[PDB]
């Protein structure tokens, strides 16, 4: 029975009061990473360490400084420990991780010719990231102090520094790090200031295992190590690094969907959509308000298809989920999509293209169900879960257009229409071909697409992390 | 005695009239690539094929459709054949090679989030590039039709398509291709439309030898081949590709300077510069009007150094050589540098920083001589010859700040202050450290820097191309 210590940027807890008693209740959201790890066979117990990020989290951390045991179905439980960071330090780290800085680095946002220009803001942000990393590492070790053989699972890019700090005090422990975003080519990674570009690698490499959603991101990480650490040796075949007596294994562990979040339900469309869409084939683009989601280019590609004819009774819905609209890149992305939709309507006719904004999961699934064509054309994406979710719930045999730069394309690309997300002509040709295809062709393609998507569950991805780490840990011990 | 057939985008010929006779004269510029190849030992004869690009070139091509023998010193000669392309096709290809398209691809100009979006303009440009490539290939083969064992040397990015067309008709011939610009990481190269990104590789690979100024660019090329051509096998050690029965060798052949273009002379400063600079240490930044030259960030780094103190009697000259100012990226670069210089002067005091514009080589060398600190901080550069030229002519022991992303850094970086060109703080710290250094430290560093720079001549680089090709050709024949 492994004693598991999970760390992530957030443990999503719902705070409320009981409908009968009025008593405050605090309960873990179902489908959390910690929830799933707790159900696996070889797990004796589990703790979840994460940041306090709301006035309710701060209060729960201050009242239970060593963490709260929370119940789960089937009599299981998880000890949840939340960290109160220094508010200015935390706020500064949150800024550092947005498109203002590190989000642009891993997600390919800089032109090099005009951006970026690192100033003193970059140095202070890196200093705040070191303080934040120590906070986590202190908390994690403190939580596992009584444990003879703790197993460390570290999640999210914000925690890339933690493994070195863990390994410092726990030399023989299994430590997995999972990174949910892309890793950029070596020439791109090195845009970053020298202390950051080497400093993040030094934080990551002491892990037993480092996981990414795709092989490309593993390859790019390895190239960055070779380029920046003259001391290190990589092996592109075995997906390993040897550096300063640390051996590290790189693994690809794809993730598709949570069977819970779709489950069994039939939900309604957002207000006005069903009526607006009636009598028309519907192309749907869906994603958060982040420039990588690429809706601007999807609408321009739609207009180019339409100029070729055949789209007279076809409409397009751009579903956008508002997120971090305070980041100038994000507000600029909404502004640019708005401009394209306006220009599209003025050319092809009023109400051909509509934006619909919310963060309601139910509305998103209903839009995946209504769709006659689905477009997931991100400029880059660590994986993109929507590309597994939508075809799994759509019963219209909708084809899918998938960008070759999403981590999902490594698994689904052969079953979708794969495109270069920067090429409007190729994307327009793909939309027209998909709308011209027969009902039988689409039906047979959708069945194959679903069979390819179905195995990649949340529970399977967790099992892969534990299995992979156990094997890597045995290898690291024997070498 | 090899029969050499050189192809390049331009053979620089001077058209004028004789001061006594009034007779028209046309003569090859000294230091041309063709001039140097003609002086090498194992060369029986040479032809130079290139585009007509002036009303004078068109006239000379139409009058001598099979080319003109031009004399060179020591009784040698070169047959110069100029191609008249279709004017609209040529103009369209010239556009395609600028920052409007392919210059941005090899020189890292796109942010991915907002640019680029390839439309039908991109397809028509690729079609015009195919027509232009056939023109060259037709001309080259026609010129060498009577030659039993022709040796092909192909220069410049505009000619990357030619080798496949040559190899088609000349299976056993030695063919070298040299590319004078960077090759981008595989993820970046693939931004390009599928027909272009694979189509350029198919054009290049049939060469016997492919040369770049730096190892990094060879590595990046190889990664692009692996990523895009499933059929091909690369060997990162031997720097080879095997594809469809073609074996190709990749080589790094650095270039520093032409001893001719500096030679022996003492030239004057541009008007007003000597007087303005007197009584001040002078930091000089110099380069063409191209966003990769990075002057904006050099001026901002200068201001950041100055805020640290010690720069009270230090001034900065930004020498800019006007080039392709009609390309919006280039005019935008001048505009951005102007804005920085204006802001710098308003902060530190009137006339602290000055822009000086011209294309006079004599002025450039004099500015290299006057300099107390030299900055060559390009965002990327295929090599950057100025970083060899300036320290070789400077007699002030000026230190050099060199960007780690110039191809020159592979040869000179250990002898210069190497920086990340996106980091203003590191660059400011480098400028202050360089101005604070003692006269003895600077003197000893400049002597080592010159000794490292001196061997890399134009004639040596030519010899390396011929030697490398002869060895690769023997290897390709035996395999």
């Amino acid at each position: 029975g492994s004693e598991i210590f999970l760390a992530s940027k957030r443990a999503a807890i719902t705070y409320d009061t009981d409908p009968a008693t009025g008593e405050p209740r605090a309960w873990l959201a179902p489908g959390g990473t910690g929830n799933v790890v707790a159900e696996q066979a070889g797990v004796l117990n589990i703790s979840w360490i994460a940041s306090a990020d709301s006035e309710d989290d701060r209060r729960a951390s201050a009242l239970n400084p060593d963490g709260v045991t929370m119940e789960l179905h089937s009599g299981r439980e998880i000890l949840v420990r939340l960290i109160r960071h220094d508010p200015a330090v935390f706020r500064n780290v949150q800024n550092f991780m947005t498109a203002n800085l590190m989000w642009a680095a891993n997600n390919y946002g800089w032109d090099r010719w005009t951006q970026p220009s690192f100033g003193s803001d970059a140095r202070e942000g890196w200093a705040d990231f070191g303080r934040f990393t120590r906070d986590f590492a202190d908390a994690i070790l403190k939580s596992s102090a009584q444990s003879a053989d703790p197993v460390y699972l570290v999640h999210d890019y914000q925690l890339v520094g933690v493994p070195a700090l863990l390994r410092e005090q726990r030399p023989d422990a299994p430590i997995l790090l999972f990174v949910h975003i892309p890793w950029p080519s070596a020439d791109y990674w090195r845009i970053l200031p020298k202390e950051i570009r080497t400093g993040i690698l030094h934080g990551m490499l002491p892990a037993t295992t480092i996981g990414f959603f795709a092989d490309r991101w593993c390859r790019n990480f390895l190239e960055s190590v070779a380029d920046l650490l003259p001391d290190a040796r990589i092996d592109r075949e075995a997906m390993t690094v040897e550096w300063r007596g640390h051996r590290t294994r790189l693994r690809t562990m794809p993730l598709g969907y949570s069977p819970l979040t779709l489950d069994g339900r039939n939900p309604q469309l957002p207000e006005g959509i069903e009526e607006w869409a009636d009598g028309h084939r519907l192309v749907v683009h869906s994603g958060r308000t982040d420039p990588i989601k690429n809706a601007e280019r999807a609408v321009r590609a739609f207009v180019l298809a339409a100029r070729g004819g055949g789209l007279e009774k076809t409409r397009m819905l751009v579903r956008m989920n508002p997120n971090r609209l305070y980041v100038p890149a994000n507000a600029d992305y909404v502004h640019r999509v708005e401009t394209a939709v306006a220009e599209a309507n003025a050319e092809l006719g009023s109400d051909t293209v509509r934006i619909d904004n919310d963060n309601d999961v139910n509305h998103t699934i209903a839009c995946f169900r209504r769709a006659d064509l689905l477009i997931f054309n991100s400029t880059v994406d660590g994986q993109n879960l929507s590309t597994f979710e939508a075809p799994l719930v759509n019963e219209r045999d909708a084809d899918v257009i998938l960008s070759e730069t999403c981590g999902a394309a490594e698994v689904l690309g052969e079953y979708c229409r794969s495109v270069n997300p920067f090429d409007l002509v190729e994307q327009a040709e793909a939309i027209s071909a998909a709308l011209a295809a027969g009902p039988r062709q689409r039906a047979e393609a959708a069945a194959r697409r679903r069979d390819a998507a179905r195995p990649w569950t949340l529970e399977a991805w967790v099992q892969a992390q534990l299995d992979g780490l156990a094997a890597d840990h045995a290898a690291r011990t024997a070498t």
